[PDB]
Formats: structure tokens, C-alpha cells, sequence
């Protein structure tokens, strides 16, 4: 299988490789946002209102 599994191995990871780029693009980008609408903005919510 060696001169069919070289080429799909080789295949599948470059594939994994370029979907786990975008993958880290967002969950960088969700992260900050995350935190600052449930932990930063209802600290200072309690802190004047409450």
C-alpha cells in the first residue's frame, strides 16, 4: 500500500495542517472577547451598582 498510503498520508496532513491554522485564528480571536463580556464588564457592574 506504500505507493497509495505515501501520498494520502502526506495528503491528509497537509490538510490538517491549513484547517488547524484557522482553527487557532479563531480561538484567538474569541478568547479576549469571551473574557471581557462575562468576567470584565459584570466586574464593573457589581462594583457601581451592586
Amino acid at each position: 500500500m506504500d505507493p497509495q498510503l505515501e501520498r494520502q498520508v502526506e495528503t491528509i496532513r497537509n490538510l490538517v495542517d491549513s484547517y488547524m491554522a484557522i482553527v487557532n485564528k479563531t480561538v484567538r480571536d474569541l478568547m479576549p472577547k469571551t473574557i471581557m463580556h462575562l468576567m470584565i464588564n459584570n466586574t464593573k457592574e457589581f462594583i457601581f451598582s451592586e
